[PDB]
């Protein structure tokens, strides 16, 4: 029986292959999760289908209707059996579905243009001729709404009142943002995805400061799952074999750029 | 019918210490650091009401390949002797086969400490001399990762590490310190990076943590398998990592009471 595998099109975790149109099923895709699912699966003994979440989102609980959308919503409305992607750990999240131990360690951090003469959170917090912000929804954004930490909570005051707006519409339109304001905007997202940014041409983007925060990716299944066992073992054995950290330099760093 | 939880720990600094005067005092009480404000803090959130407890043979969790007994907290808890273990336990795969593991509480890797002036920036730089000896502890999880490693610089020290003379292996992580405090940058420690950092931030403040990680892993609450409790206790941790506690914690232990500026 087939596993139905969903998944999200996010660089490097999941890609259409250059030549996806002579290509057909799983071998369409390419990225570190169709890597990852790959091996998963060789470890679990089954065969899957990778499919694209319908919605394109990841999973968050609308708060009038609480419905749950994304990869998420496939799990518990029973439309797919796992979800391999990066896809947060998060306490909500865990209320209704099963998650791995974490395959990905990273936090929010802070992107710039090369030039911009800002080195943290501190730095962007006390001035303002440098705008900076986050996505107009989810998670690093409700970092700083519910953030009670100084600094944090600051930048979050500075952002919701700052004109123009500071927020974007899509991680692609905060790193565009960055990368055509001429050194004078600041993009907080993901550690993962600033990290690989940097890596890619034009190479005019770089991180600066340590991430805000500390949190991982894992995979999820359904509550009761007969498979939630063993793909939690499968990533453990991963990293211990040094298996994760070979699939993140190859696809952050082999096929760098830079 | 209702008992008190039986959590295991071990004395660890700074996760678990006695404190100056625990002859004064009684229980719980006796001790203090990361891991006791944590354990107050899953407790109070889960509601249950717990015991402290040290764990008999010292050790954190290993099966004799021999004897193939489990060892330390975690045989405790295979063995039924506590409810819960809350200390700097990492979760692994062997371990997952026999107890049940909250998602970290604490991220970390193997890390290398040198004293400050030491010649060396990497795991790499380390394994292409000899000049500056490098060790670990002479058993447990860090000299097992050099032991099993198929990466070729770290199979490499390895090598280099188990025919080195004098040995290059230490009986606890307060020798190592000591060893590369005494050694005049002639010896480097191999150690997890959470104690590392921690060390960097204690008189005579004359050690670093250098270099990326050589792994990545994480710390983890631990019950026995089909306890009742690992439910509640992973999205405890969970909880008090998104409300920043578990941060804010770490930085109380290790920054804050800082002694290096
Ligand atoms: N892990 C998030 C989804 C996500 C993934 C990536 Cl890879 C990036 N990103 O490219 O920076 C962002 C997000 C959404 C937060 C954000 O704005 O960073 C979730 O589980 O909700
Ligand atoms: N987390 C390890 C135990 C451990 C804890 C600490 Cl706090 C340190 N350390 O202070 O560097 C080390 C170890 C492992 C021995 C060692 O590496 O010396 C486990 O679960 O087996």
């Amino acid at each position: 029986k087939t596993v139905v595998v969903t998944t999200i099109l996010e660089s490097p975790y999941v890609m259409m292959k250059k030549n996806h149109e002579m290509l057909e099923g799983n071998e369409r895709y390419e990225g570190y999760c169709v890597d990852l699912a790959a091996e998963i699966a060789k470890h679990c003994g089954f065969k899957y289908k990778l499919t694209i979440v319908g919605d394109g989102k990841y999973g968050a609980r609308d708060a009038d209707t609480k419905i749950w959308n994304g990869m998420v919503g496939e799990l518990v409305y029973g439309k797919a059996d796992i979800a391999i992607a990066p896809l947060t750990i998060t306490l909500v999240r865990e209320e209704v579905i099963d998650f791995s131990k974490p395959f990905m360690s990273l936090g929010i951090s802070i992107m710039i243009k090369k030039g911009t003469p800002i080195e943290s959170a501190e730095d962007l917090s006390k001035q303002t001729e440098i705008a900076y912000g986050t996505l107009d929804s989810g998670s690093t954004k409700e970092f700083f709404r519910r953030s009670k930490i100084a600094v944090f909570d600051k930048m979050w005051t500075y952002m919701r009142s700052a004109e123009p707006s500071v927020f974007v519409r899509t991680t692609a339109e905060g790193v565009a943002r960055v990368r055509k304001s001429k050194g004078k905007y600041a993009y907080l997202l993901e550690s993962t995805m600033n990290e690989y940014i940097e890596q890619r041409k034009p190479c005019d983007t770089m991180k600066v400061g340590g991430n805000l925060d500390s949190k991982g990716y894992g995979i999820a299944t359904p509550k009761g799952s007969s498979l939630g066992n063993a793909v939690n073992l499968a990533v453990l054995k991963l990293n211990e074999q040094g298996l994760l950290d070979k699939l993140k330099n190859k696809w952050w760093y082999d096929k760098g750029e830079c």
